[PDB]
């Protein structure tokens, strides 16, 4: 069995991405092991389709990249507590902070490294997670402001969360930005200018080209997965293909396909999957067991391939179709496959 | 893991091994460690349960039983799922038990015994109602093996099947006439076999010369309506909380805001989420454990984080403080069955989903 990420998928939908976003720069999200599809091979891909910049949920996932060998800007927003931020300046991490305490403790690794911080602030403009809010902006403002008159940060960015990732015509978009607009009059009201500021996820960047502000922030819309499904596929192909062979055929006709729910085959698909042998839909049929489950053939020989969701070229089942059975999201889909699902790459 | 754990608690493994060789009597234990150790750690656990007195392992290919000789496991390990085509050299080249399940397979085995000039330890695996054997094809199968042990190409092991209420007692009827058939025609095998957890635990009277239990192993009841059987779930996946804060009445959280405050109260993130494990389906319905205190989870899971209300009381929970997501429910945490519940699944699935960022990691047995 593999997952077969295809990087001719992600550069097409990098090179879509950029058309959307116009004048804006790319900044193509690589999280979670490039959500499934492997951050490293993903990012070397989108880099070369004209992405700009990475970025990460933290920083262990920034070193990785950079231990592949990745030089491009890599940009890292989700810190734990006791995080120790030398190691990320001497990597050159770029690094948003979302409270007076994480700038603090990134004040001390850069004493420490002697390397000046390329910060980002984190705000919140109505996610209510972890960003700064309108009340605390002044005074971490102020601090950012010192640290960069003694030359111990770069301000880079200003970035906020969106709250929604599928509903861009929802006016809250529209209220987020205005609240973004307002963090940079704050800004402005103590003499700060950041180089860029960015709000903008997938959904905003194909949606709502009027909420663009200097950097775009697409993830799912690299792998090719709609970030509106009620949309269709928006122009985008999905990366991922999921197939395994079959492992034995059994008399109606049944064949086994060696993967199950702890190679990431969620067990509530059992009995409502379909899978595409040789052009035909098989359903599967019985539970899905840990590491396999059968469908029925109702022309297949041991060996012959069977796809259980893909860009939906072939007729296949896709990712939003398994997120559509399961009840959840394709996010959740792809990054599920592992075990017995080897990840393998179709090269562009 | 700073982050968050899988942790997995070697003194429970041993627990559980020690009460089922209690409930196998006289017979062997062959302990489960397929899917690398349903999530637990398959060389770990495997290490574990033969000091606890587990005579052997079984795991489903080829593959994870080279894995675990490559860890350095020297006892007995039998491998029973197959890819069609597999070249059977490596398997003998590293003394892997072989069950065979079709006369298409024993063919491919006896080839690699001709290429390689290594005798394979053969266990055949037949159908007793739920792949494996037929009663149709069997008495060729016995004919052809006789075939290969008299020119000691096979060494003949195990005979096997595996359960899928009275249907038990039919698997084990059909179970004992292929031993007769065996016995019938001449063929004698060194050890029959046919119980998982359930059977191990639940039907001692059907007990053969090996018990295969995996789920029991990792402490997980194989009879979750009868209650945890004396067992101990090994599992214990936990976080440190990586933020705490106020909110107010009518403010959303997540993403979505799927959940407005309705009052004002305190929260905790807790990062970790879909993409590690924590299935996007609990959201809204889990419960974490934090100091001693049940926090239910609110809004929407992230795929790395989501949230739980600490609740408007005097706070007791600060940032790097443990949230307990599921364990044993020696503290009041909640289990892996409570899971399986909230999602419509079994505990099999729930501890063979942690992943990504929560790392796994180990507590010795005192």
């Amino acid at each position: 069995a593999e997952a077969m990420v295809d990087l001719g998928a992600i550069e097409h939908n990098v090179r879509v991405l950029r058309e959307h976003a116009g004048h804006a720069q790319l900044m193509a999200v690589v999280k979670a092991d490039g959500y499934g599809h492997g951050a490293t091979r993903v990012a070397q891909t989108a880099l070369g389709a004209g992405a700009a910049e990475l970025g990460v949920a933290t920083v262990d996932e920034a070193l990785a990249l950079r231990a592949d060998g990745i030089t491009a800007p890599v940009l890292a927003w989700l810190h734990p507590p006791g995080i120790d931020f030398g190691p990320a300046l001497l990597a050159d991490v770029q690094v948003a902070v979302s409270s007076l305490r994480q700038l603090d403790e990134l004040l001390h690794a850069v004493r420490r490294t002697g390397r000046t911080a390329t910060v980002t602030v984190k705000v919140d403009t109505g996610l209510n997670r972890n960003g700064v809010g309108p009340a605390q902006f002044p005074a971490m403002l102020t601090a950012l402001r010192q640290a960069m008159a003694e030359d111990a940060v770069r301000l880079r960015g200003l970035m906020s969360h969106m709250v929604y990732a599928d509903k861009p015509d929802d006016s809250i978009n529209d209220v987020q930005a205005q609240r973004f607009t307002a963090f940079l009059a704050q800004a402005r009201e103590q003499g700060v200018r950041f180089e860029v500021a960015h709000l903008s996820n997938s959904s905003a960047t194909m949606a709502r080209p009027d909420l663009t502000f200097d950097l775009v922030r697409p993830g799912i819309a690299v792998y090719g997965l709609s970030p509106v499904p009620a949309l269709g596929d928006m122009g985008l192909v999905p990366a991922m293909t999921v197939k395994c062979a079959v492992a034995l055929v059994k008399s109606t006709n049944l064949a086994l396909l060696p993967i199950g729910y702890a190679d990431g085959v969620f067990r509530s698909l059992g009995g409502r999957l379909e899978v595409l042998i040789n052009g035909r839909r098989c359903p599967g049929v019985g539970r899905i067991c840990m590491n396999q489950f059968m469908v029925d053939l109702g022309d297949v020989a041991e060996g012959d391939e069977a796809i259980l969701f893909g860009p939906g070229i072939r007729g296949e089942p896709t990712a939003q179709d398994w997120a559509d059975l399961v009840g959840t999201i394709h996010y959740e889909v792809v990054t599920s496959p592992r075990g017995r699902i080897t990840r393998t790459y179709r090269e562009a």
